[PDB]
């Protein structure tokens, strides 16, 4: 990994870690739209997100620089955001996981 990447991945293991679970979990995996009941949730989103599938993708050498990690990243966040109403619990753990990422990259070396 290149410098900005070795970030981009200390971040990553830091969204993972135990210090976020409380709000992290949510995002850990794919939504199971099925098994959640959310039968229309992928006809609202058309991209899913969700950190396991960042992390393939850091572990594959998917990402070829920083920015296209973060928008993965964000992406996660956005989805949350249309599908869900924004005094839901769930809208709230984004929100606090996303300032964990948003404040950390943010320190990305250049
Ligand atoms: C097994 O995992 C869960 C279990 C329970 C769970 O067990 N809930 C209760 C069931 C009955 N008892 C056990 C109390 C908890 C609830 C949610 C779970 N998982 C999940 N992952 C991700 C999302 C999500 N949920 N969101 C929530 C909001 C409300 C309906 C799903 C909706 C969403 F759109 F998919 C979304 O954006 N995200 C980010
Ligand atoms: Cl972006």
């Amino acid at each position: 990994l290149s410098e900005q990447l070795k970030h981009c991945n200390g971040i990553l293991k830091e969204l993972l870690s135990k210090k976020h679970a409380a709000y992290a979990w949510p995002f850990y995996k794919p939504v199971d739209a099925s098994a959640l009941g959310l039968h229309d949730y992928h006809d609202i989103i058309k991209h899913p997100m969700d950190l396991s599938t960042v992390k393939r993708k850091m572990e594959n050498r998917d990402y070829r620089d920083a920015q296209e990690f973060a928008a993965d990243v964000r992406l996660m966040f956005s989805n949350c955001y249309k599908y869900n109403p924004p005094d839901h619990d769930v809208v709230a753990m984004a929100r606090k996981l996303q300032d964990v990422f948003e404040f950390r990259y943010a320190k990305m070396p250049d």
